[PDB]
């Protein structure tokens, strides 16, 4: 009873602990029914923070002395290249100390065990497409854009009621993102004002600047200037502005875009011209701008005229359910185009600026992989009933170590069943006879608390989430079995 | 949080703990691999004893605030009509609370649960019997009569290296005594004096008195006379009566259950008659039963009220002491066992192990059935119940399939306490049994799997149904109790 | 502020400390150079008790809580069927304990080492009928009476200089007891003075009383007479005394009566009768005295004055008070039953001469049975180094599990030649290499000489072993310490 | 100052609690079966730091007051001039202490007891010359020169999966530098950029450094110049520096520290190559290559330097630029480079082929090597047990109780396979008895087998500098006088 | 009992007491004969603003631990 000391056995129990405390918040967060969190702290916190998503709550604090923090960290290099949809990549590597407990009874080399990683290698051969799945999307494709894993993502986020509809908005975006040159210009801000649609999609791009009070409010058959140089002996600086409205009468220009400093005198000039521009405008908006456009060459006040090349269908300042912003319409290449969001209405409604950028990925992801799995538990239990027979059959060291991986998977079930307020234990006996048979299509709905056709609901997850969970979670924590727990010092 | 007040959920995890707390000291004590443990305790126990028998320390002491007093007082009933052999039956019991962490997740009402229990009774029925539990022990029996269950029983106790060829010996003691109707004329000592051997087998009751240092050493075509009443009470006339009655059967020894009076003895020593004082009682009540009795009263007492057998009587010394014989009884139902042995802790440790050792082969003798021991027994049924859960509709199935998942835990038990890695041991094993060889079991001694039958060991048919049926209903009255609340007693 | 708190590891450490607590005090008692120790406790104890044998000790006390009573029972039964010699049972056990600090570093399964103990019955078995050469004692025996294996339990006495003479004095007395009759009625005492003999041999029994200053000087065809009961017109009462003092006398005479001793306090009138009589009596004789001398003298029924003649059955050879150099004592000697007799060896309140008491009993253990055993070893350590070398070899010959526990036995042997010459006064490490060129060569009769200060021939000293107490010592031994290691750990729970 | 001092049975202690905390940490790490660790610390390491190698962690950090630091700094000297394979110098010697508890029943003095030492020579002598371990390395060797130890250095470590074909690589480079001792002059680079062997073999030095934007790219029949001096009436410095330049035909110029702008824009007309603040490793090491130089001040170019003239570039090999130096007409020296795929695991590469690297060039030169697996301890355990009883007096103590020290080993390898050791530690000991060199432990197999079908062999030097410096540490400190001040800073 | 600590369910209620306690101070202002509340708070705020418009309050600040500012917002 009691006593904090780390060596020998104490020492697996500080990493044992910290993996537990964490599947619990996490498991809400899994499939279609899951749940939203709120949380409070006091280093440069203002009040509780609410996110759907895991990962982001995870790098952002800190809390306690357990070692925990380092494995966390890990995570964001994985959303870069695919990430999200849901968080199930830690859970996994959270149970896999559970069995740690047999191991003290075992009482043998525990690094001997390691090799259990290469058997799992062995597990993989037979993990991998031994589980019917989905083909996928061909490239763009019709239906099966979304109304999937998007979904999925969302429908542990706090929006889904309408939020659904939103998400299937989304692949619409990811289809076009196509072709240009992998993934950049995309930007979308979210309105503070809720309507039926909850979200518009936009032609053109987003841009929320003012030049001042004073100016036409809406102009026509648009000029677009964009320069590099800021527009920065009084009677010299008459020249520099003289020399601005002479070339832009010319041209007919509506629209000046600057990115930096405006200087102060040609702002007086342009508001009685009737021509609109914006200061410091943002570098990354404008070089998008200019895919749009057509682009323009931007160097000295030469710029004007023919080395500028502007789109017109229309630039405009509109009013959007509550904070207003600008909008860039009509692009003639068609390329590049921007999505703007309306929230559920909330804390939770400013995630969207960098909300989308999750979105992006998991849609990006569905039609470029060409290939899926089916949704709700359907893809786990299939695999669980193959992978109890092959620890039996293979003798001696083989066997111990596929069995473990085997009943690892047969959690998921019960999580899923578990969050949907269901009886987990009834669950389990029905929902692996209907896998048993062999249709991959059937699995675990929530809604009816019973076994169903998974196909129907239309729930189904990316092929990408399920080949590389499975290769780095036998490489990750080989290396920290290998060890026991650390080094010489007197932590803690 | 953390401070004694316990409810529903926090109630449960009591009765949890105390389970796996017994489990872990008994484990060592199963099989050929058994260990002997020693307990030391301040306040009315004189000091230390040492243990081998887990029935027996478990009775003695109520230790600490967990409840399980009440689960342990049970496994005595067990123990007069079968008891021992190994002791297995606690931790099967204690192995059921395990289940109960998958319980939770099942959320709501683990009493439907229950209804696993009656569906156990098929997997219990289906697979003790099975196997090959074997045909025989008819009567008397020749061969078979030993180096089987009494080994077994041994087994737990690391002293068998001289000691199983004592627990061989046992049987012999069982063949006059078979019957278990009534057990009462079996008299052990242990003799402290070392040899190979270990023990000696007397043809009758063996015991330590003289008269005093006068009177015949040995008497032949004896009589013998037992009385209730002392000989202590014109003081002549008692002498008289005495004496008169005495000569006409010709009395060879008399054993009075008492103080002795002094006038009588005089009389003894030279009439050629050999008397014993203070003989304890429970001997001599052995005695009546193996000599056709008699009914002690007073002094009219001797000639046909009185029984007596007429083999030999005489004091034979033993080891390093000096005890009495009697033989020859007409009756041949009772007869008695001497221990001898290197004399230490131990040979006290043999006082533990008898009523033990007898008990076990009684039953062996009226099962006529067995099962193969070593761990054999238990694979290959946990192999037939997967199956089970698989069959029956929903509910049932889950309740099911947890009942055979604890059997895995006692192969991985044999092997712990043998001394090779449990998981390979698992895999190794279920592959034998699976074959279809019942014979094939965990050979400790091997490290891997081996054959059961060489070794002579066997497990009692009998010991194997009585646990299934029995935990079943124990386990199911603690599961359907959810409120236990106490405070210290006084 | 307290708590006994100890988990696994620790657990096993409870029974590796009861083993070394007792080494210690145990080795300086082994062997020729040995170490005396008193004890003193009170509540339930009196004052000053010092054994020299350790198996007396151990059985006496139960000091405290760690387990370690239980172990130490066994020996007596050992001393039972053999005795004593030297204590070295119990060491060799202690030491089986610190191959587990290596365990822990074996990190597989320490009971699978356990199997060591089943293969320590082969270990044991082949160490009986191997080793040890020697001959027989016929009877008697001149020469061979002693200069033997009392001198060897004597080497671990502080006693071996003068002591080994009074050594030889004790088969003497095993002599006249020997039989199958018993140990019984053998009674030694101590006195005050130095001289080279320290010790005489009295006929049969020392007892150290006087009837008073007047009395005959000593009784011959003596009548002994032991009583239960104490001896304890105005003018007619004083004169009614005198038939208290009538009866004594008149049919004291008949029997003739020597002496008489009872056991508690004696009336003065009498007293001056027995000295114009001729006859000596016992004022306040020690009771325990009188029962082993009853069984010397055929008894008597001890009773009311109505106690003499027929009832009585006194021995008569020679009553007399000694000389014993310093002051007197009396010696009841010629005892006709022959089954007890007496020895008296010389010290008293010297400091440590009670130890000679304790030291006593254990040693008059092993001369009676070297005459039955007539059989013995070469002392001195030449047995022990012999065996020692042979079982090398035999770890290796056995597979596997087997030769890490028969390997830990054969070191055991090598420690008692350093203990024997460690106390001697010589340098140990030179020693134990000498020593075992010696046997190895094949000359079993040479040993270690702590005279010599190297190897020596230890027939000529007069060193021998009983060939008793080395079978037993290895049989009964490794299997009843096999239980101390068969179990790791001993706990319970807690009191308050 | 500080006064600790030490008395009898207190100093010992100190000594005997080093060596146990130690053992543990180190022995999972071993061979095939090695493991990779993490440390979590005090004070300024704020985080857990992974190193696979033991003798990496054990400098970095001197955590407390007993003093075992100094037994781990000396493992470093043997890791750069010879060193590691896998971690076992450390765990021999600290097994040794343990049985210093029997030595007190012994109790005479520690200096009797050091006649082992003596004997540490003949016993263990007999040992390492049981005989076979070394197939006899020839000279050079067409296939024996690796797929032996450097892979199972590599073994313990991940980046194995594809780098065992990095360490054949490794020894060709001690081939070419045998004779006249050993190791200088051998360096070794990682490159960003991917290739399925991960190498490149470089015949001369590789540099990472370049003298501007301008120069000209690849230099022929080059001139090599080395200056103590740096660069740094300015006009004077300039027309010295280009006179004696053209008619040397200076085509690189190599200078350890900083150099001064105005030569600069000469050596990019001029056709010369120059190196700022070039590192000093390099350059002597690159001495010895070109046949080196006196360097002094600018009256140095011509007879006073020896350049070396095959070949000096700048090449780009993918990403970062690196320069080429090529051409070692000594043949005594030369360098390796790397390539890899783009990982951490490729990072790990540099931190085994200084493994790789020192092995072999030992491993070459002194001629033998022994058993692993623990073949040549078990052996050399039998060979021991006579050898205590065949010594006379002071001889046959000391002896003894080093004899049955290396029954240990044979066990501690048995477990770490995870099989039950007591079955195997003496079938074992009949196998080594029977005259089997060849035969150990085999972890893969379970139970005994033949070693030298694995390819498992350590180096001469590992063995011998573990068992010499595994009891001298413990006789030092018991006998330690007066001591002085504490803590080793 | 003793502590605040709180999980699971009695996590909702925290949820739950947000809801009560914002319904007692807008329960005066609901109807013809409401009450009339002050509000002043101490550290960047700008004098104590005396609302009867219940909407207007609510949004302004956000007071403390429990949630309930955004069911506030819409």
């Amino acid at each position: 009873a009691g006593a904090d000391e780390e060596r020998a056995e104490t020492a697996r129990l500080s990493s044992f602990i910290g993996a537990i405390a964490i599947g619990d918040l996490v498991k809400s967060t899994l499939g279609p029914k899951g749940m939203d969190k709120i949380l409070l702290s006091s280093g440069r916190d203002a009040s509780l923070m609410v996110t759907n998503d895991g990962a982001t709550i995870l790098k952002n604090i800190g809390v306690d002395n357990p070692a925990a923090k380092v494995l966390v960290d890990m995570s964001r290099v994985q959303d870069d290249e695919v990430g999200d949809g849901t968080t199930s990549v830690t859970v996994l590597a959270a149970e896999l100390l559970r069995e740690a407990e047999s191991l003290i009874a075992k009482k043998i080399h525990p690094q001997t065990i390691i090799a259990g990683w290469r058997e799992a290698t062995k597990a993989a051969r037979q993990a991998l497409l031994n589980s019917a799945v989905d083909h996928g999307s061909d490239e763009v494709k019709f239906r099966q854009d979304l109304m999937n894993i998007a979904g999925t993502t969302l429908s542990s986020k706090l929006l889904t009621h309408h939020k659904d509809h939103f998400t299937k908005l989304a692949v619409e975006a990811v289809l076009r993102l196509k072709g240009s040159g992998n993934l950049e210009a995309i930007h979308v801000i979210k309105k503070l004002g809720g309507s039926l649609a909850d979200s518009y999609l936009d032609e053109g791009f987003l841009l929320d600047k003012k030049i001042g009070v004073n100016q036409p409010k809406r102009i026509e058959n648009a000029k677009i200037l964009i320069a590099n140089t800021g527009m920065d002996i009084e009677h010299a600086e008459k020249e520099k502005m003289k020399e601005k409205v002479e070339r832009i009468l010319k041209h007919g220009i509506n629209c000046f875009i600057n990115r930096q400093l405006i200087y102060n005198y040609p702002e007086q000039l342009f508001g009685a011209a009737g021509v609109m521009a914006i200061e410091h405008a943002d570098f990354v908006g404008v070089e998008r701008l200019a895919l749009v456009t057509g682009g323009e060459i931007a160097s000295t006040f030469d710029h004007p005229e023919l080395v500028k090349l502007g789109s017109c269908k229309l630039i405009e300042e509109v009013m959007i359910g509550e904070d207003k912003l600008i909008h860039f319409s009509g692009v003639a290449l068609g390329e590049a185009c921007t999505i703007v969001l309306r929230g559920a209405t909330q804390q939770i409604l400013d995630e969207a600026e960098r909300s989308l950028h999750d979105a992006l990925c998991v849609l990006a992801q569905t039609v470029k992989d060409s290939r899926t799995v089916y949704g709700g538990g359907c893809s786990e239990m299939l695999m669980a009933h193959a992978v109890t027979q092959l620890a039996s059959r293979t003798p001696g060291k083989e066997a111990v170590a596929m069995e473990s991986y085997a009943k690892a998977l047969r959690m998921l079930p019960t999580i899923i069943a578990d969050n949907a307020g269901y009886d987990s234990a009834d669950l389990v006996a029905q929902l692996r006879a209907a896998h048993s048979e062999g249709k991959t299509t059937a699995g675990l709905d929530m809604k009816e608390g019973t076994i169903g056709d998974m196909s129907v609901l239309g729930i189904t997850e990316s092929f990408q989430v399920k080949r590389q969970v499975l290769l780095s979670a036998a490489e990750a924590a080989e290396v920290i079995l290998r060890v026991d727990n650390i080094i010489k010092a007197a932590p803690r």
